[PDB]
């Protein structure tokens, strides 16, 4: 038993909801947040400038000192970091950016890194600025994610639309 609310269940193992990742996390304060991040874990706008205003800038200052020390991530990749006042961890997952022309088949590859923790509140990879499909997304994470996924779709109309559609 956890503390998520008013998620639907979509499998044995993936959970959805119409919800604001940054209020969920401050609510839930769960043991792991995920961030949309980009390879310079550069926190400018969509999930990962909200998550990064929410904390005060403080993710953006211990981001810029993980960068300094390890250079940056791979597409596909993740690096843990703190979640700060939003979750004891946050981790940093790189979904292609299919508006720089990144191999969206690097999606699994991304969603493979939540397979490392036992319990993850969540954004759809790739989905929003990112330019995926978020239905695309979501069929990969179900098909990928085998521990316990917390997802949280920001936009109502398109929660409906996933809901909808999903098989
Ligand atoms: C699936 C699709 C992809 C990208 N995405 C975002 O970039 C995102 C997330 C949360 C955000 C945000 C932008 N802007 C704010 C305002 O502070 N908040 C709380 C989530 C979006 C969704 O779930 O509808």
């Amino acid at each position: 038993v956890n503390s998520f609310s008013g998620y639907l269940k979509l499998t044995d193992n993936v959970y959805i909801k119409n919800a604001d990742i940054v209020e969920e996390a401050k609510k839930v304060k769960p043991t792991v947040v995920v961030n949309a991040a980009n390879v310079y874990l550069k926190h400018g706008g969509g999930v990962a400038g909200a998550l990064n205003k929410a904390t005060n800038n403080a993710m953006q200052v211990e981001s810029d000192d993980y960068i300094a020390t390890n250079g940056p991530l791979k597409v596909g990749g993740s690096c843990v970091l703190s979640g700060h006042n939003l979750a004891k961890h946050c981790l940093h997952v790189v979904g292609p950016n299919v508006n720089k022309g990144e191999d969206i088949q690097l999606l699994k590859s991304a969603y493979e890194n939540f397979n490392q923790h036992e319990v993850l509140l969540a954004p759809l990879l790739s989905a929003g600025i990112f330019g995926a499909d978020p239905i695309h997304s979501l069929r990969v994470c179900v098909d990928t994610v085998r521990t316990n996924v917390y997802l949280a779709v920001f936009d109502k109309n398109l929660y409906d639309k996933l809901v909808s559609s999903f098989l």
